[PDB]
C-alpha cells in the first residue's frame, strides 16, 4: 500500500474517465480533502497529486 497504491487510484479514475477524485475530493482539496475524511486516505495520496502537478 504504497507507490503502486497510486496506481490503482489512476487505474480506477481512469476507467471512470476521470471522476469519483476530480471534483469529489477535489471539492476540498485546498481544505486538506476536509471534505472527506472517511475515504481521504486512498484518495489523499491521489487528491494530493492532484495539487503537486
Amino acid at each position: 500500500a504504497s507507490r503502486r497504491l497510486l496506481a490503482s487510484l489512476l487505474r480506477q479514475s481512469a476507467q471512470r474517465g476521470g471522476g469519483l477524485i476530480s471534483r469529489s475530493l477535489g471539492n476540498s482539496i485546498p481544505k486538506s480533502a476536509s471534505r472527506a475524511s472517511s475515504r481521504a486516505s486512498p484518495k489523499g495520496f491521489l487528491l494530493n497529486r492532484a495539487v503537486q502537478y
